[PDB]
């Protein structure tokens, strides 16, 4: 089904879509000369100087918030590019992004960590696992579940040729709540798992089960989203003056 | 090394089947109606009656009586799918530590695939096969046990739209059971040795026996997102349950309180 040339088109979307992939978040990781350094924030003091370069467990929750709307229009673009998606019922549209979107920030966030902390503004910051740990209760453990996963998912050494089409292949489920025309979906899912299939096969001709293996991630990746409004949930209980982003009240009113 | 690919799926369905009693095929088989024939429970009259009819373990308030009912039935096919897990070759060799972990987290999640087999769009067959009760007999009762189903009924539609066999479905279950991610597992190698044998097999399974059907591996896979959340639901459910209902012996309360 010219499954090379999708391959192709959905890797060539993804670099116009997303302003950091994960060659260049792995670049900046490892101290590699392309890229430079990043600043580190480990602490409550280096936070301070990081912001430059009123409590501080809600402010870095609320910029996490922030990013993930912008993380929501790019993904929305690169779902643009995706070969039928513009053709479905706009509701279905609208269904299919409202529940894939935060599996792939999550999937996308795994390329921007190891085991000790994550990249921050387009990776020219580091912000430390072990300060993220440190946060007032129920701040504490908010990303926990997110390095846990990335730990896991990393080990896959996928590359951001194999990252697009797995993103596409999350967009397009026809399992999605709520779904009109579920067939069209599945047709290019269809599609898509075909090309995943072929890619894993080319790129990585020695990992058995591959394939199988990044199925049964997106497990993981709705387990963490369940997690996730579970502790949004717990926020809203034991939080007062706390503000949520319009497009973020959207997606979450009623996700699961 | 596809003629022992095939062997093992031959192997798994032979120890399915003894394992365990109520297969797709027959529950299918009293499904669509093909031929013995079912006691139907469509309201509180025919529930009154159908409780002195068959059997029961259970024989309180009913919808606790049919919840506790459901939490037995489970406990007892736990010990079918701890039966059939020992089957899969290598499972019995694993640390017993990992043996434990598996079955621990793996033993939901084959209870659900398999209540899929005894389910359609209009309800549940119940005391294996002898009984049926519906859909909108289970969504009638009170809260919040008129909500506690429905997630299973939406699973099931979709998975049985998928028209996997008792064939399939012994390797996809034995594919649950080996999972490498389990927490607090001490030796995931050879357990992902395995899975991928098993996974392999599967592959093989579904193309054989699926030959029209395009990505039936992948699809099945990833049904198990969906699986994985039904569990977890389910659990919170119970834990609400539990905190909240004064109707759910103490020595009946130790053998049940776990799966
Ligand atoms: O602005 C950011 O790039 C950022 C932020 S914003 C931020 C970071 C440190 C100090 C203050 C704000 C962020 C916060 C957490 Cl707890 C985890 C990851 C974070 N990131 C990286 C990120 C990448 C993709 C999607 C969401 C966030
Ligand atoms: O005892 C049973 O066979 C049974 C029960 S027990 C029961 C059924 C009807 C009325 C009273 C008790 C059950 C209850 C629900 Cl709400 C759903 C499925 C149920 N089943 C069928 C079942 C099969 C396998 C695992 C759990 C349950």
């Amino acid at each position: 089904a010219d499954l090379r040339a999708l391959a192709k088109h959905l890797y060539d979307s993804y670099i116009k879509s997303f302003p950091l992939t994960k060659a260049k978040a792995r670049a900046i990781l490892t101290g590699k000369t392309t890229d430079k350094s990043p600043f580190v924030i480990y602490d409550m003091n280096s936070l301070m100087m990081g912001e430059d370069k009123k409590e501080v467990a809600i402010r870095i929750f609320q910029g996490c918030q922030f990013r993930s709307v912008e993380a929501v229009q790019e993904i929305t673009e690169y779902a643009k590019s995706i070969p039928g998606f513009v053709n479905l019922d706009l509701n279905d549209q609208v269904t299919l992004l409202k529940y894939g979107v935060h599996e792939i920030i999550y999937t996308m966030l795994a390329s921007l960590m190891n085991k000790d902390g994550v990249l921050i503004s387009e990776g020219q910051g580091f912000m430390t696992r072990e300060f993220l740990k440190s946060l007032r209760k129920p701040f504490g453990d908010f990303m926990e579940p997110k390095f846990e996963f990335a730990v896991k998912f990393n080990a896959l050494e996928l590359d951001d040729s194999d990252l697009a089409i797995f993103i596409a292949v999350i967009i397009l489920s026809g399992d999605r709540p709520g779904l009109l025309n579920v067939k069209p979906i599945e047709d290019i899912q269809d599609n898509l798992l075909q090309a995943l299939e072929l890619q894993l096969k080319l790129n990585h001709p020695e990992s058995s089960q591959l394939f199988a293996k990044l199925l049964q991630k997106m497990t993981d990746l709705r387990q963490i989203v369940t997690e996730h409004v579970q502790l949004l949930q717990v926020i809203k209980k034991t939080e007062t003056d706390m503000s949520l982003h319009p497009l973020l009240q959207e997606i979450y009113k009623d996700l699961y």
